[PDB]
């Protein structure tokens, strides 16, 4: 015996113990019986025959337990500007997994935000792979890093996009102690340490380095407007010096990290590129995920998917528009940074429709094989897993209900 | 010839042209074939002896069209601010359609409340009938409303529910012509129009009574402190007259509504009350809907009912569980007080999840029979599926999907 519905009315129904029961839903009633099986068409003069208990079923949904083969993860977490330059701009947080068509950053390209609303604390910038919190009131600062004169307004943003990517530390010089003092690698006479050192080193011209305690700092052009900017040590320009004085001088760096940038900054204009996006991705076969930025003003998503840009709601959230094919099953990181509540390597099942559903520890392998779906499901950033719906949970009893 | 579902994958299919075609979900096909029908199960070894064509379907939901023959329209939304009584709580707005557990209103119950909380624009009150607007800041006029000594620590309020009742007009004391002044009916000496007058018409004891130019009006001795204390006219206390006089001066019943009530009122303490209550109900054979306030601390759906209570939130309308049986659809007013956008007694479809589905005219009755729901829905008010939202649109035109 299978479980049952019925050749006209397609009703739920599976006998357990001596006695048949209703239920809801058919992903509810394989979760009763713990197996992936379909309710096969007997008409109800079988199911008169035989005795009848009281309604149960986990409510609200789902229906299909369909998925694809692709185990590469892909992200495309997404926020789409509209009407740009007035205060407010017309809105679509979109979201798809898969292949998509092309409007990645160029690594000139970089772009300034607000923050959402404060006291959400700060103003941003989205970078080459990052975002790090600026002050923008200091124009020669930013504009030494390569702004456009005045080319400034910034967008806001989405609280998930801005959740989406990992910050930076933040842009000033970094404090240095005893900077334009004396160096214990004691270079010749007009030199204060935290200070920039220029050297002919291209057959052409020249490239830039800076000076600490111990030895030369490989910096970019950027950081040397930076430090200039902070402080010309009473001193104009930085001097050449000798290629066999660089080898003869101690070249050990105390790591003051970049990242800031090498290049001046394209900056990116919300009525040219309104869209900017986050690729977040793990492919198959990786220990440690990728991210990328895409920025443009087509709407980078798979062709054929604009036609089902389905819209949730509900925001506190996802205010949103996703699109992909019917829905899937995803190895969700629980254990990551600050996901809700709940802590695990877990998995969520997500709809077409986009709300999430789970499976805890007590919650065994029957759970997904009676759901029949993969061993393996795909990993998952919760940045991303916070643009869906939530329902209710997911347990054999749950089920239990009058 | 039929909806199909494969005997394994329950793949949905309905050959139309000559080929076949993908679609999404089961209500779909219905409304894609025009006919109520099941997905007969029948091999893929058939499937491929026909050619096939893209995927079609309307995205989302739902699963089945059942409906409750209770063709009475009951209707309740209510309030519950569960952890009661702080500032900030869990928001139910329950949505019971039936019959329910007791939650009465007795007369001199009737409960004080701020706008949505504060601040929306001005203090009202839920009366026998409806909300009032009033400005509690004049205790005297509120407490010769008959409050009791300082018992006003007033309520939030979800839109929901303030959008549910209608208003009633407003609460002060009206403005009259020339009050104070000369009647053209003219009683014996110290009368000024804008007074009131007692006689024991009660065998015991008095009973008020309030004067306009033309003559008498019947007024509760609650209207005569309002104009007591509007102005006594130099005048500490009405005069007696008596029956004999009552109808020897004329009994030229003139007419200032009183909407303002009869008695003094019993406060209602939401630590000891939280649950207030609105029972919308157009019965079967009415002309007009009656409507109700309801008032407890029990939460007042019917038994059982909590059981299978689905939970809320997600503002955009309802933040606001729910509670059902299997779904419904209903012959919805939005020829109503400014239904948002649709103007047309209009079917709307909803689920026991609880989200709308609204059927257009030329969405025919083809459309209600694929759906297979009875000709006779219920008539409902706006106010009660704005705590509902939307998906997708049905049509047999927008499930051209790909």
């Amino acid at each position: 015996n299978a479980i049952l519905a019925d050749r006209s009315t397609s009703a739920l129904y599976v006998r357990v113990g001596e006695q048949l029961h209703p239920v809801l839903n058919l992903t509810s009633a394989r979760l009763i019986s713990g197996s992936p099986d379909n309710p096969t068409m007997v008409k109800t003069s079988e199911i008169d025959k035989f005795p009848r208990g009281n309604l149960l079923g986990i409510p609200g949904a789902p229906e299909r337990m369909v998925q694809n083969a692709a185990t590469d993860a892909e992200w495309t977490v997404c926020d789409a500007v509209g009407g740009a330059n007035p205060g407010v701009t017309v809105i679509a947080g979109p979201l798809g997994a898969d292949g998509e068509r092309a409007a990645p950053l160029p690594p000139d390209h970089a772009v300034l935000v607000h923050s959402d609303a404060e006291p959400n604390p700060g103003d941003w910038l989205l970078w080459d792979g990052k975002r790090s919190p600026i002050d923008l009131a200091d124009r020669a600062v930013t504009d030494a890093l390569g702004l456009g004169g005045q080319a400034l307004a910034p967008r806001p943003i989405a609280a998930g996009l801005f959740n989406a990517v990992p910050a930076a530390p933040a842009l000033t010089a970094p404090v240095i102690p005893d900077a334009g003092a004396a160096p214990q690698f004691e270079l010749s006479l007009p030199v204060p340490v935290g200070a920039v050192v220029v050297a002919y080193d291209a057959d052409n011209t020249a490239r830039y380095y800076a000076v600490l305690s111990d030895g030369l700092q490989p910096i970019s052009p950027v950081l040397a407007a930076i430090l200039r900017n902070t402080d010309s040590h009473g001193f104009a320009q930085p001097p050449r010096l000798g290629p066999d004085e660089v080898a003869r001088t101690p070249m050990s760096r105390g790591l003051d990290t970049s990242a800031y940038p090498d290049n001046p900054v394209t900056l990116v204009e919300a009525s040219a590129h309104p869209v900017t996006c986050a690729h977040w991705t793990k492919p198959s076969d990786a220990a440690e995920s990728s991210l990328s930025v895409l920025s443009g003003a087509v709407l980078p998503l798979a062709e054929g998917l604009h036609t089902v840009d389905l819209v949730g709601a509900g925001a506190g959230g996802a205010a949103n528009r996703v699109a992909l094919t019917p829905g899937t099953g995803y190895f969700v990181q629980t254990v990551g940074a600050e996901p809700g509540s709940p802590t695990a390597g877990s998995m969520f099942w997500v709809s077409d429709t986009g709300v999430r559903y789970g499976i805890d520890t007590a919650e065994d392998d029957k759970v997904v094989a009676a759901l029949g779906l993969s061993t393996s499901p795909l990993p998952v950033p919760w940045s991303v897993l916070s643009q869906f719906a939530a329902g209710p949970a997911l347990s054999r009893g749950d089920a239990l209900v009058a």
